[PDB]
């Protein structure tokens, strides 16, 4: 699946850089330059989920070339949203690397103009949508699905940045309730509900109750997903993850820190307190030591299994009337 | 006009902060905090232009409360777009003040999270639109009008940042052709076409030829507008303009610098070259001295009059079949 999807990327790029009012040529050359560098190099879990869900939802007889194309197009739309969020996330998180290369905003000659660059990527989604699905009866729903999903993420992000003030030890606020809402808004909606709900709308399924049912499954899925992203932030092979963790020095409200706090003694708390949210490398090293002390990696592992089962029950409880494989597929690719 | 428009701002804020899923309350409290600080304090030339054009386009008998409300709402939509662009512009331009107060991103405890803050402001537009004009037959056209206008601005901005590389003397590229395209995309479309075209669509006028006709007028208007913004960047009373100029040290392709370059001797060029695009205060002072040397302020003044006349002919040539006052109004408020 992955490869046919990626090969359609040359069509996306050329269409978005088509127009050539040559007054804007330099600007378009820069856009393509932004697309190449930030859309390529990920797993495509989101773009791929749109394509694959579409195939499993639309009558095969009804999968003409045209409609097939609108599907990976809307798939590259979810990847553009991803790219937009990442370029700006890496700046606000002050990241060094992403997807095995330096962050776009760390490239010599880019810096904070990457803010505009990210906005362009956001703009491209809507450019593609009008360019391929304008005469379709789901046009508004897709557009509306991307707008609201963007808002929900911005809100989650706001939550995030709010719970991790810089220069401020924020231990008190790392609760579970809090973590659950952050993750729901900043990751789950756009990474799990969005690409599937887009396939649904494309397959003519726009009922409110089906979408809610899929949502019930997809959100909880998305939560587990972020919890994995957190574990991997600290406990993962960068060469594999293509980026380096910052949550700790960024005083983030991670699943990890939320777990340490629920298992630590006063003596451990204070270690945590004088050590979390600081740039000092050994201070960061101190916290990981706590976590490893507290057996959190086994705990995470225990979670993955407890979680995998819950979602499974969920798919059981709510997949209908969609082919269960729509979700199983997702769960399989994000269950390691 | 201005005041009834501003008083509707408490309705905008309360509606966008309505929802209270209390899990996101802190996030919503921050949004309102972003709305208050960045939507208020400008001239409202854009928001006001939507309201006023609407009154002059819709049959008075047809101006029910409901429809009147959708009008200032869509007016506060153009102001939100403005706010979004400004918050991010001030960061990328590394600004110190805006609208007579420190830039939102210079406030202690904000900094680069203002990137997310700006995105939220963008999101709010579409939130208001669905919240008031969803059942209207111009819904898509407005949404589509804001998306494309955003893209066009991002493109102009890209142009801008590209023509002003930092650390690079870019004199060669400050041509007129170049300046005209930058201004067309980064200012004109969203500041002059956008609020009027939104009123048109709201008045049931969506013909392609009328919009093009209004566009012909509005763009050229918008150009003059930016040229004024440039003059004011250097030659204006900050207390009046509420911000301070940076174009010079930002190595911007200003109308000014474009004019100096067309009037300067080799001896003046070299002064320009060793002095433009640098942070040294006296180096900046050197350039203004050149400009003042070159009689550019009279030149600008000569332009304003030559321009005012052209636009006037334009309104003459293309206002029909819209009430000419739709444009005259605009021209009057931006002709000092
Ligand atoms: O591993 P990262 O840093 O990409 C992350 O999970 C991505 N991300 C996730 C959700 C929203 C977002 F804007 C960005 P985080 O949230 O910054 O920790
Ligand atoms: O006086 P300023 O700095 O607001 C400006 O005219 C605003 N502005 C105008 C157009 C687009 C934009 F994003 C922002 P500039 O372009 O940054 O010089
Ligand atoms: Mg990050
Ligand atoms: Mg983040
Ligand atoms: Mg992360
Ligand atoms: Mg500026
Ligand atoms: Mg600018
Ligand atoms: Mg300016």
């Amino acid at each position: 699946e992955k490869q046919d999807f990626v090969q359609h990327f040359s069509q996306i790029v050329r269409v978005l850089t088509e127009d050539e009012h040559p007054e804007i040529g330099d600007a378009i050359a820069r856009l393509k330059e932004v697309l190449e560098y930030n859309a390529i190099g990920g797993k495509y879990n989101r773009g791929l989920t749109v394509v694959v869900a579409f195939r499993e939802l639309v009558e095969p007889r009804k999968q003409d070339a045209d409609s097939l194309q609108r599907a990976w197009t809307v798939g590259w739309c979810v990847e553009l949203l991803q790219a937009f969020f990442l370029v700006a996330d890496d700046i606000m998180d002050s990241s060094l690397t992403r997807r095995g290369q330096i962050c776009w905003y760390q490239k010599p000659g880019v810096g904070l103009d990457a803010i505009n660059d990210a906005n362009l990527l956001e703009a491209c989604i809507y450019r593609l949508l009008k360019l391929y699905c304008r005469e379709q009866p789901y046009y508004l729903n897709l557009i509306e699905l991307f707008l609201q999903s963007s808002y929900q993420t911005e809100i989650g992000q706001t939550l995030d940045l709010l719970t991790a003030p810089q220069g401020n030890v924020d231990l008190v606020r790392f609760t579970e309730k809090r973590y659950k809402s952050i993750v729901k808004y900043k990751t789950a909606f756009y990474s799990f509900y969005l690409p599937i709900a887009a396939a649904m709308y494309m397959a003519g399924i726009d009922g409110e109750k089906e979408h809610a049912n899929a949502k019930k499954i997809l959100l909880e899925m998305g939560e587990f997903f972020q919890i994995q992203d957190d574990y991997l932030d600290l406990f993962g092979d960068p060469s594999v993850t293509g980026k380096i963790g910052t949550d700790i020095q960024d005083n983030k409200c991670s699943w990890l820190v939320v777990q340490c706090l629920q298992r630590a003694t006063p003596e451990q708390y204070q270690i945590l307190k004088e050590n979390y949210g600081q740039k000092e490398a050994e201070k960061v090293a101190r916290v990981k030591a706590l976590y490893e002390e507290l057996d959190l990696p086994a705990v995470f592992l225990q979670y993955e299994e407890d979680s995998y089962s819950h979602i499974m029950a969920l798919i059981e409880q709510y997949a209908a009337p969609l082919p269960p494989a729509v979700f199983l597929g997702l769960a399989r690719k994000i269950y390691k």
